[PDB]
């Protein structure tokens, strides 16, 4: 595919080694699809070398420069750093449909099917039902939409400096119109690292396409024994370990 | 007609059932009041039960004459769950919103009732389920059958009824966004209910939230 891509993004080398997980995951279930990163000149050079090698295009965002079509956005709301260099997503108008996906996921079943649905599909909050997450959604490339949302964010900044208040606002309909748009949470689980009981977990691997470590804990924190295989993710390790496994087998030996 | 359908099994929760009753009384709701009671709670809790509800119906599970009671000695651990799924037996209402006992109303909700069956929230968690706190239901002796035969076969996660009413109305994730209740309608974790999901509940104490079920408690139940 040359029209649709998945749409990642790293400020630094920390996230860059979940990128590059979940870059390697989406080629291990074999995406027909392009693989996208959006880096800042924050990524040292030798580990924006390793994200050319998994990914099809590194596409250099730095909100800082005064030339960035964000930076009158961020000199009102410097609090958005990352969120801006997020919402460069929308430019990438070389193409017609993308799904974007944090760093901190990882794929574990072919999710090419989620450019079937149309902008914007997400799976909902797990804390706040009623709205979606913002790790994982499909959306369409228009830089029409990228300049309203720069608009949105100068009025409503952000309490935790985070893009789920703004795109949540922008895509306003999401929660009572149209179930379609409603992705599945199993393209989205981001319960991993908050609940240790719940239901689903009684099932290896939780039936999921995609995980999400959201928290203030990622993977890359984790210390790793590989001559054993270990490390509320003790209770379902399965997804700590998906991560090293691909981890020490795919981008570790490039470092 | 239509009615607001709560359960308590005993003393503890009918606290809870009787700070129920008074919010959706309090916020002018123009629909009856119904509990379903057991035989444990005492004699003194019905009475004051049935000053505050305008039905007060008993289940037993344990009388034999019951139609879920053969599904009990299967799965003794459905006690509760199985006494909850008779709100699917009071076919004298045409359209029932269920309501936890561990609920509070805020404010009017009488519009619940322009729902289908199943009408209900996602839970938090696990947001491609209901939580099976509040739902609005049509009451039925073919459903009821259909899901006690469901519980028979299967019973359910940790014994709780949530795992079976998603196993049978196994559509509502991906069907209709009609019968998805906003979150306010079963906040649990402005709102329009409240609820107290957890081990520990408002009656169990001696922020702003449980400060409200403590003022419509002592005000409005405790001299009773
Ligand atoms: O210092 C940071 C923080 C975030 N991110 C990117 O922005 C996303 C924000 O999601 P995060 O997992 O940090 O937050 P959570 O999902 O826990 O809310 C990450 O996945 C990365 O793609 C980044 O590059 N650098
Ligand atoms: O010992 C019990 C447990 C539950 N219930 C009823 O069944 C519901 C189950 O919900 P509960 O709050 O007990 O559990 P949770 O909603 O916290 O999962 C309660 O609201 C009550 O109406 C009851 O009467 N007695
Ligand atoms: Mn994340
Ligand atoms: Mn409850």
């Amino acid at each position: 595919m040359t029209d649709q891509a998945f749409v990642t993004l790293t400020t630094n080398d920390a996230y860059a080694k979940g990128a590059l997980v979940l870059g390697s995951s989406l080629k291990q279930h074999r995406t027909t699809r392009r693989l996208v990163v959006l880096a800042t000149p924050q990524v040292s050079d030798s580990m924006r070398k390793v994200l050319e090698t998994v990914f099809d295009e590194v596409i250099m965002v730095d909100v800082l420069d005064s030339g960035d079509s964000a930076h009158l956005t961020l000199m009102k709301r410097p609090e958005l750093g990352v969120t801006l260099t997020k919402l460069h997503c929308w430019s990438l108008t070389q193409y017609s449909k993308c799904v974007f996906m944090d760093a901190d996921t990882l794929v574990l079943a072919n999710i090419d099917d989620l450019f079937d649905r149309e902008e914007l599909s997400a799976a909902p909050d797990p804390g706040w039902p009623d709205c979606f997450n913002s790790g994982v959604f499909v959306y369409q490339p228009s830089v029409e939409t990228y300049n309203q949302l720069l608009h949105l964010a100068s009025e409503q900044g952000s309490f935790d400096g985070g893009d789920q208040g703004i795109l949540n606002t922008f895509f306003s309909s999401w929660a009572t119109t149209d179930i379609r748009k409603h992705l599945p949470f199993i393209y989205n689980l981001s319960s991993i690292s908050i609940f240790s009981y719940l239901p689903a977990f009684k099932v290896f691997g939780a039936s999921a396409k995609v995980v999400h470590f959201l928290g203030r804990v990622k993977p890359w924190n984790y210390t790793y024994d590989p001559k054993t295989k270990s490390v509320p993710n003790m209770t379902h390790p399965e997804f700590l370990i998906l991560w090293w496994n691909i981890f020490t087998t795919n981008v570790l030996p490039l470092l």
